[PDB]
């Protein structure tokens, strides 16, 4: 009777914690859960949906704080598992781990809006998102990668930044008196900062010849700039999961 | 007599079926016709370009449906030439073939539509450009590169979205009475997401001072986490094809 | 008096056929000359800026042909260095070549010109910047590295292609009556292909609830399909230049 | 005595030129008062955020003075540390250095401002941002990438330029008379580079049937082209980051 009990308990423990296969199926229908639960709040916050949307809303909060409630609960139960925590003490020493009190005070605060409100209900969904990850592996990741290319980012982002206000300077001396768009210097800025980023709302364009002949220029130099870093990042996880593919290859 | 048959058996064997290189010609060829036929159809909806459209949609539904024939009868004709199949058992085990049931369920449904017509007719010319592939290389490549690369491709989209979230809901505090464009909160989060993908359809944009200070900060940081996963895929695929280079080069 | 003659004709043979470092300089000026022909050609159809424009364009056109001039006879005069072509013969077996009686055409007729005017000048100018490789370089740069992808670019080209017709097909059934934006499907097609490649010019945006939730989830995963060629090759640039590094610090 | 004096002029050298790991800190600091006075500045040009502004801005810039004059002059203090620079003659001849004639410019300069006013003291405030280099790291480093490839660089200008001049033309046949957007040939040029750079403003689009078929196929072409550049560039910084890792874990 204690070996399918170990058995089932190690088999918890490794659904629960760190997951390898089939057991990202069950961690996915949680963040469906939780993610279905955030687009139904948003459509509660609309006058003429709001009927509908609570009415669903209702047994869907009733429904994620019972499963956010067994999953707690087994992991504290699965936690006497492992080789290190076992026992009373074992369980209530895993009870002293911070992020146990930060899952059971959202799980309790959870009750405590089901007993301004969906509002605080969707400020408790988000960061039960942010409870997600448990570890900070996506943090992790990308902090060992963006301090890896800390020179190119630094050197893109002080580049695309004086080709900005070059660019915004040049457009407004060009464009000051025959246009209501580039009234003040930061109507120039705020023109510079949406163009070179390609998105181009459009509330704010040139229109003389001045100023369409410089813009010409500077957003082909300046667009290039701000899509770097993206690029440097982009190449910098593609490379680093290729080197851990060959050094997995061999080990 | 036998020598010249089996011949040009495997030569229709090698065009039909996996290609290299002239034969291409071939299958781009096919692909115009149905490229073609989709275009024309399209043009065909509008109520002031339909006579033009379908006067010249008719016979060119009519050349599609014989090319496609006569592609079909000579795939199984020309799958005699393997040395699995090969007699009138062996062309019918060819029958069998599931892809082979899709095709000439196809082709027997536009007779079916040439005996809401053009809708069902543009969907039977879809389902043939996904009948293209037959091996689904497309899906493949892209399935084991996307597997590759999943630890960093959550983190984007994860990172990605609590800046969606952060950025959105920072604006909508700073412009929820003097701006009509952001009057709930999903009217920001439309605006953060046509903005972080650098779309800007410019029907929202924050006309404050407090939602442009802030929505400075948060474009620079967001565009670069939506436009991370493009670039790590595209890197992935440039580094795979690398090495089948070299992996080629030897062997 | 031969010594200082077929040393400067080799000088000026190496300037003028393949450069390596401060005869860049030269064609960068001759490029320079042809560019601000061409914006001042383009100054010149607009009503109001014709005269000032054309008053400088005579003497620009009449620079950039003598110059062209001097440069084409001293190219068949430099010819005599290499030890292939000299003497009359050899200089005149030159003038077999295909380009070299593209560029006289071209010569002889802006003299032609020069004896719907300024549209003829303008094709003129253009075709001497296709004239300015001589040797197809990026043509077969750009050939060789978009073949060697040919695999990842219509694996990246047929799912962004389902992908825009998925999208555009759903936000059409969801915005056909509540929206003058969405009337037929080719607007709905419209919309799709300037959304997905993050143009957004917003003169059809989708303004229903249902159209909203499709695109929202549609352009995620659409827009990355769309941004992958220009990574694919961008990658595929950067790693053939490194290898070709490695490969000329051995030899 | 001397002993705690050499000791504390080598850190000081060391946190004031090269530094390695928390003296970024104080870098970092003295950027964030130099950006808050260039934002400060900004609000200061706006009409009615003016009194707020500049009763900010006053105190300021005196701190930043104030900041910058302890900071050159432990400079000039703690040049002395280093083995050659050392005593008056020494410390004399660092004044001989050009960048610190240009940094002691500026500061007596905004000593003699603090004594059209707010526009010089923005432009000394950009000249500061420029003078944090003091080494034209950022500009070397994107020099030696962009120089390593300026083969691809250059074919992607060259192609992506002669794909908007078509598409240019193109569009402009198509929608001359139709359209008061294209009215002339220049209207359709800045309309191509707005597309062709993603950017999408809105306030020229094609409107007929002609030219957004000629506009679907050239904006999968051209947008690929300009997105070429900044992939480019990004792995190239990526590669060059990877083989100096790879060339600091042997040395």
């Amino acid at each position: 009777r204690n070996a399918f009990y170990r058995k089932l308990q190690n088999f918890l423990y490794n659904v629960l914690e760190r997951p390898r296969g089939w057991a990202f199926i069950y961690h996915a229908y949680v963040f469906l859960l939780v993610f279905s639960c955030l687009v139904l709040s948003v459509f509660s916050t609309i006058k003429e949906y709001e009927k509908s949307s609570e009415g669903a809303l209702y047994i869907l909060e009733i429904v994620t704080i019972v499963v956010f409630g067994v999953e707690y609960f087994v992991r504290i139960w699965a936690a006497g598992c492992c080789c290190r925590y076992r026992g009373w003490r074992g369980r209530l020493k895993f009870a002293r781990k911070p992020f146990c009190v930060i899952d059971i005070m959202v799980l309790i605060a959870s009750i405590a809006v089901l007993a301004s409100a969906l509002r605080s209900l969707r400020f408790l969904q988000i960061l039960r998102m942010i409870r997600m990850d448990r570890r900070g592996g996506t943090w992790k990741l990308l902090g060992s990668v963006v301090y890896a290319h800390s020179k190119e980012l630094v050197t893109a982002w002080y580049i695309g930044f004086l080709c900005l206000i070059l660019a915004s300077f040049l457009v407004y001396l060009a464009e000051k008196g025959e246009n209501d768009h580039f009234d003040t210097y930061a109507d120039a800025l705020w023109w510079g900062l949406i163009t070179l980023t390609t998105i181009g709302y459009g509330d704010k364009y040139p229109q003389t010849w001045n100023g369409r002949l410089l813009a010409a220029t500077f957003t082909l130099i300046g667009v290039s700039f701000f899509a770097l870093p993206a690029g440097i990042l982009g190449s910098g996880f593609a490379l680093k999961v290729q080197e851990q593919h060959r050094q997995k290859h061999f080990e």
